[PDB]
């Protein structure tokens, strides 16, 4: 993941300084595309806005961005409401959030 | 996640990017937007809840 570059001057050359993201500390979750209350095709369903739905084995999912685990509860802020275009996960509840 | 098609036909359909498997349109495939750039009238309501 690259943040910044920058360049410098270099005897008979120029030279790069990459900063980038290495990541470290993997933890396993657990991730749909995105989350359904109704088996019927047609119903309310949502998907995460710039970000991946997930759960750390958890019994609710939360939202997290594409590449690091910082877990929030899903609000209206964070989430985009859609249809029943792939395979979303039936969490078998009605929504928390308005 | 697909484009809007008709193989020479009276109504349209929804089929991949890249490949055609036409489908009749559904709440499933189909995108709900505006009046953007000058979108095709078909003048008929939808079959489509
Ligand atoms: C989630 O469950 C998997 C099951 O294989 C386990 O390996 C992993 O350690 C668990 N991770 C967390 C964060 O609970
Ligand atoms: C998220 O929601 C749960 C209940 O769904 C609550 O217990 C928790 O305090 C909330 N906040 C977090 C995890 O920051
Ligand atoms: C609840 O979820 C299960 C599997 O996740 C599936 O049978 C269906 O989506 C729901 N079942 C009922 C009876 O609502
Ligand atoms: C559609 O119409 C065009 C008109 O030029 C014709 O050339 C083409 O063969 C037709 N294709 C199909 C699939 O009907
Ligand atoms: C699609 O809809 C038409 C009528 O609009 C129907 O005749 C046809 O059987 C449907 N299914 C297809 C093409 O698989
Ligand atoms: C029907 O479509 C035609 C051309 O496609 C255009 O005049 C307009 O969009 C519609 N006309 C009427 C009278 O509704």
């Amino acid at each position: 993941l690259h943040v910044l570059s920058l360049m410098q001057n270099a005897p008979s050359g120029i030279m790069f300084f990459h900063y980038s993201l290495i990541p470290n500390n993997t933890i396993t979750v657990k991730t749909t595309p995105g989350l359904c209350e109704s088996d019927e095709l047609g119903s309310k369903c949502i998907v995460a806005k710039d970000g991946v739905l997930v759960s750390a084995n958890l019994s609710y999912w939360q939202w997290s961005p594409r590449n690091l685990y910082k877990p929030e509860n899903l609000t209206f802020a964070n989430v985009i409401a859609v249809s029943r275009g792939a395979n979303y996960t039936t969490l078998n509840k009605t929504f928390d959030i308005p």
